[PDB]
């Protein structure tokens, strides 16, 4: 028991920015558009802070720290933006090559930092957070203020049956992006008034009343085009199942699975790839980000109209299957659980080798990626597939349906099953393959990607490519609940909100991890 | 590191010791024989009361039923079910009544009994054990055949109630199977299923001779000896291993492989499934791991320790993740939430589990099987064979740094393998082997049979195919490892004859 679970949309108090409401498919929500003009408001959204910690430097440790660098800036304040790391940090300069030095104190140890600032930014592994925060909490300034980019740690926290020190304010700011996208369109935004990366904001513990206006000002210092209303809780759910599902891991086991199809049927490697990977990171994806789900199945052919409703009513269900499953696992603690294990494997210990992440594009099609691409012209958006078109679109919708009735805004799930994938994770897998996307994600992401991917290859070879061949009946309902789904309309609302310009990714991108260029 | 040097005080049952590759390990040998100790054994016991009517539960009650029986003892084994079980008529037609006192309502029974075996579904154990401790009398018994609700009551910060006694005798096979050899067992010496038991509370000193005497009664040849708490991590993590995750997953990545490279399908399917579940089996049976790459050519060997070099820690990768997750909660979790699921809830629809066969390779392996000969065996594959042990190795090696007795490792990573699960693909195919299982197998298999093949062809395929150099460090460990002479040691403690139907 039982059935049923309505949207909670949370309402914050701002004095600062200018709060807006948003109509999505009847719900109201509430919002704040970000915009280089807002930056003159920071230094009244961070009073009582001196200084500001960005602990760690991996995938957003690079890009808040020079975000929060400038705008500051640009609005002249007082406030020093620290980086703090461990001794020996292999990505120790790097922050020097950067602008961060010892000489300046923008540079030092990672607990001087966070016992001299008034805002702690905890951007460093999500693992290493769950088996170091008392060590954190610990050297915490008496009623300062921790801000995340993801709720992992209270989901952590939990399981253990304990919650954050109660003498400390609690906040997140979390993009609904990688990393390197987060710089890379700021750039972009120096220019033109827009360009970001949407985020959303949660309030855990107010200790004095500043804490809902440091999270909106440290948003809009990231440069978000809008930043949403959501919780730690609501937060590290729809995250980490996100990443697992469309965002990586689905769309990664719908690829290999489809492409393994399509060779058994006749059609040669290089056109296989070109109706998978090509096709939903570059028409659908485009199609999507502009016009949504009903126009990609509306640009189709009429027999491809009947190929897409075929792939759909197989795929929606197994699809819903895994992600059902995955859900749950994250909801329950157990997958943040398996991450913090999978973290601790990385090194040796009890007698048994170290086990870190392998390379998931040495295979058959992603080496078939590569000759693909050494001839493919700029620019290029591939063929529109209307058998992938289904698959991948069921699976969005799948998606879309487990978040609905696991209780997320809108926002959320639209963010996280529809605009992150087709804005910015996308572009990735088209310009470099399916590592390119996973890997330059957190490592939470990608032990997510890797552990998930096989389960939706799987379920779709078994059942939904099993249900195609048997040439069973199409489900009229499913198809009919597709065309008159409130999301799609609700897209359209959320649309307005993206940033108007493309994010950029070059093959030999600098902006990545120091690792992947 | 660590090792569990596992012993146990029996009264009325003779012990008898083993060494397996340096440590010692004791052991209860059944028989038809040791009946007339039942009454003794089951000292203080009026009533035992067999919960559940599925797989286990049917088999046991029967086992017991007949035995005690044979021990002319007074104890009643009656059956208990829910209000509106399905069950009622099919207990009676096996001779189980409310006339006799032999068949009544689950919680009557509880109440009455001084033995209460909870045979119900894993998923129902987890959602309903607060009532049936509620029910038990003060000093009275429950035994398991599986210690899925400790490590649920465990990941929960809960343990058993202090007044009760908790015991386990786990039958290393399923349910039909156990009846099966039961009865064969009356015109043949020896046959039966092997079983190990545990004993995790004992309020006054009768719970470790209760134990054996429930497992002699069921016609456990052999009796083995592990903690509750060692028995779940293992059974849960064994069943997602080579037993039938890992085999079916890198069964799939092989098939893929070898028809990827120009193999005809059929000949796949046999380099593949046929060779692994009949002679590789066979040979592992037979004469253990050794065999198999000393039966192979010159040539062959250098194949065997190319794949097996290539798999190792690939294999290792997921079982090591795998174990992991038993022991921390979440797998546990994972299968209640999991059961949870089969029914709509929260708007959603139901989820029951698909089917696992009706994918290319298993099509193609109904071809082969229809017009397979009798007694066929297969073809001994080096490098499948390669990719088989380097897994069955590695599951040996996760469960032996995690503290495992060698007899828990081999019949877990070894025996039951090749002499119990393997012949139902041969037979069927992996459908006939996996849902023929429990649920928490069944699921568990599902889940982590493409883990298996993804890493095997985005780690261990990749590295055969650069041509890197054997890791000879490696292929020498599986050469010396004193396993080997362990398993030879415990295949003279094993059933008489076949469970191969
Ligand atoms: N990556 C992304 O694109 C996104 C990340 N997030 C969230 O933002 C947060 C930041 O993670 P991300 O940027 O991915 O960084 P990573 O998860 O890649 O972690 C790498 C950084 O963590 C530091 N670190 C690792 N272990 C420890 C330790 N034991 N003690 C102190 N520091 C340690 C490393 O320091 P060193 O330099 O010394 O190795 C390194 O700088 C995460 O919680 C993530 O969930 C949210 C959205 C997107
Ligand atoms: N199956 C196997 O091969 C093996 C199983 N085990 C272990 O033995 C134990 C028994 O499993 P198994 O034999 O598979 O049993 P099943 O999983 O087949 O369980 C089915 C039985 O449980 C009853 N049941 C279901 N829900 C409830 C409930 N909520 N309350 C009371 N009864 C319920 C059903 O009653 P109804 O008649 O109303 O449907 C049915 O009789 C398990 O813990 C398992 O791990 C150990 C080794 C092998
Ligand atoms: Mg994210
Ligand atoms: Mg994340
Ligand atoms: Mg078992």
């Amino acid at each position: 028991p039982a059935v049923g679970a309505a949207m909670p949309s949370l309402d914050f108090d701002t004095s600062v920015f200018n709060k807006e409401k948003v109509s999505l498919a009847g719900h109201e929500e509430y919002i704040v558009r970000g915009g280089r003009n807002l930056f003159p408001l920071l230094p009244e959204a961070f009073k009582g802070i001196k200084q500001i910690g960005v602990i760690g430097w991996g995938s957003q440790g690079p890009a808040q720290a020079q975000n929060l660098r400038d705008s500051l800036a640009e609005a002249k304040s007082d406030i020093v933006v620290k980086i703090g790391l461990r001794k020996g940090s292999k990505s120790f300069d790097e922050a020097r090559a950067a602008g961060f030095t010892e000489e300046s104190g923008t540079l030092g140890d990672i607990w001087e930092t966070v016992s001299g600032s008034d805002l702690v930014l905890l951007l460093i592994s999500d693992a290493a957070q769950a088996d170091n925060y008392e060590k954190i909490f610990s050297h915490m300034k008496p009623n300062s203020i921790l801000g995340l980019s993801h709720g992992f740690l209270l989901g952590h926290l939990q399981s253990a049956g304990l919650d954050f020190p109660k003498n400390i304010s609690v906040i997140a700011v979390c993009p609904k992006g990688m990393g390197p996208s987060v710089r890379r369109l700021y750039v972009q935004g120096k220019e033109i008034n827009g360009a970001g990366i949407n985020s959303s904001f949660a309030v855990h513990q107010d200790v004095d009343g500043r804490a809902t206006d440091v999270a909106l000002g440290w948003s809009v210092a990231l440069g978000s085009p809008f930043t949403f209303a959501t919780t730690l809780e609501q937060e590290y759910k729809s995250d980490i199942f996100g990443e697992r599902g469309i965002l990586l891991g689905a769309v990664h086991g719908i690829v290999e699975a489809l492409f393994r199809r399509y060779t058994e049927q006749g059609m040669d490697e290089e056109m296989a790839y070109k109706n998978t990977v090509e096709g939903i990171t570059g028409i659908i994806s485009k199609t999507i980000s502009k016009k949504g789900m009903l126009e990609v199945y509306n640009s189709l052919t009429e027999e491809g109209k009947k190929e897409f409703n075929k792939a759909y009513s197989a795929s929606f269900y197994p699809c819903m299957d895994i992600l059902y499953e995955c859900y749950e696992d994250v909801a329950s603690g157990s997958e943040i659980r398996s991450v913090v294990l999978a973290g601790r494997r990385f090194y040796e210990k009890e007698g048994l080798p170290a086990f870190p992440m392998g390379n998931i594009d040495q295979t058959r099609m992603w080496k078939v990626g590569e000759k693909v691409r050494s001839t493919r012209p700029e620019n290029d958006l591939g063929p529109l597939h209307p058998f992938t078109a289904g698959v991948y679109v069921a699976l969005m919708m799948a998606q879309i349906e487990v978040l609905r009735k696991k209780g997320h805004s809108y926002s959320e799930i639209i963010n996280e099953s529809v605009i992150e994938s087709v804005d910015s994770l996308n572009p990735f897998m088209h310009a470099r393959g399916v590592a390119f996307m996973v890997d330059n994600c957190s490592t939470t992401a990608r032990l997510g990607s890797r552990k998930w991917a096989p389960r939706f290859d799987y379920i779709l070879t078994q059942q939904a490519f099993v249900t195609v061949d048997k040439d069973a009946p199409i489900n009229q309902d499913l198809i009919s609940n597709f065309m008159s789904d409130p999301v799609h309309g609700a897209i359209e609302v959320c649309a307005e909100l993206r940033p108007t310009v493309d994010i950029s990714v070059p093959a030999n991108a600098d902006f990545v991890r120091p690792e992947l260029r």
